[PDB]
């Protein structure tokens, strides 16, 4: 009956929910290693600055 | 020369969906929360077409030149504004009475934590709060503990801790900073918002953990009331807390608490609107074309 | 023609500003509301200057055109689809029987408010919500008519029976057509926000002014009540929840 989703809504929701879960870091590891590969990337790809300016 | 920022604000944009991207099914299918940390990344990256790596149509250049700067400038008040209020805030405070440390421990001695932070009493602001500063600081009305009674300290005492955990204060300031030397990309501002949503989510699975699930319905039903006795505030914008923040639903709830009986004569519309028209006919008096018209 | 898309834009967001400055003063300063009627007029003024009446760039221009017919078609789509989710609603409700009708009687005697709108209940929803179609129909849960001491009721039909006399749904409903087609001005489609959110705050100011003081924290903690104990759904968002 709430105008709108919101925050206090959003909260009451998870609070049905326990959270019973193992949340093992494997997962972000795996998500982080491939980002920062790709930032990689994206260097090699694009780069420059003014510092050429002779 | 402005052409890096360009190039700053694609990078910035890239890795920005990249983690936007994968938080929907995580969170979706497997109920993951995300370690928020990650987000630093998003800066670094954003910024590395800084490095000289090395390895007229301009004259708007002249002008953005300075538009960093201003926004820097603002910006440097927006920020002190609050540091300045955490100076005050601070001095105000108090220790507290033995009786009370026996509560409050009793509660808390489960945890045996890492009492290198610190907890302190307050005879100003209705709702508890919390910020860094270098020792962790929570703060609580006096009212609290003289209805020794009021049970609710069960879990408020406890939310605050949880911030406390992950130190949130610490890295607070230190993004809000850096940011706004790099004041150029608005989204970063999104990126500002969105932290504190997972914050929050995680302190309320912290609280839960620790108690009964007949009590967790206690907890959610004690949750509600601690929203309704008070306004909000937006007082410090490097602090945490506790009414969750500006919304549609509290400001409905604050104007039905006041007084609203009243009519505005009504020239204020008849006029507002002829007002408006006769402008936007002035403005079309200089103002109108279209391409059909070009023989 | 890259010109015109131009125009129709700056033309809009001149007003636009306007208007919003009256707005936070008129209230923040002297406590008073401004009916939102006048919003339409902010998307008369945009498209005048758009009408031919006088009174590189090629790549540009080419793709322009292109986007403006992508926007519409699809948003155009994603408000049928909810046009018939409500058409859905409409088949599945039922009228009350004579003793909740005495009910109804009861909260309204002393309103004897016009009846050319109409109240229906069903069970397909946990949560009252109403719509427009040109009948003004609020429906309630079926599920709430027995409870005897609900005390619920009365605010209830308050609420719903004053969002009816603005006839606002109807204005939702038009107010959208426009932004469907004039789809690229952003700022066209951010004023819907804001119709919603005073439309909801006015209607609290009506019920207000017909209850008892000394309950006015009663009507508050029900306000949260509806809240607190139900999932949330949006599949009319043409329509107020
Ligand atoms: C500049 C704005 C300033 C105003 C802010 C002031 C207001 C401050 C706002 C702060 C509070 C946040 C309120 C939440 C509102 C909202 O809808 O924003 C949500 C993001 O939505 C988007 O994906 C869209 C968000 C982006 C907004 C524009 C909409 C268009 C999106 C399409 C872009 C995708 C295309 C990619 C290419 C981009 C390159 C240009 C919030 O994220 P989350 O809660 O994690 O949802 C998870 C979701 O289930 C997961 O699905
Ligand atoms: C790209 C070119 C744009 C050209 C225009 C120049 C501006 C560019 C700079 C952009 C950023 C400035 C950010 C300030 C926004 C101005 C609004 C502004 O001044 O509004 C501020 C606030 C609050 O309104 P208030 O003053 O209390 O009066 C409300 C009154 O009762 C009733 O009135 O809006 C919100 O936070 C609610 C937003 C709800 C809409 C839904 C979500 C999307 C977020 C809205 C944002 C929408 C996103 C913006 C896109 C235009
Ligand atoms: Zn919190
Ligand atoms: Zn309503």
């Amino acid at each position: 009956f709430n105008g709108k989703k919101s925050l206090l809504k959003r909260r009451l929701i998870n609070i049905k929910e326990a959270n019973l879960k193992k949340q093992s870091k494997l997962i972000l590891i795996f998500i982080c290693i491939f980002t920062f590969l790709l930032m990689v990337i994206q260097s090699q790809f694009l780069m420059g600055q003014s510092i050429t300016d002779y």
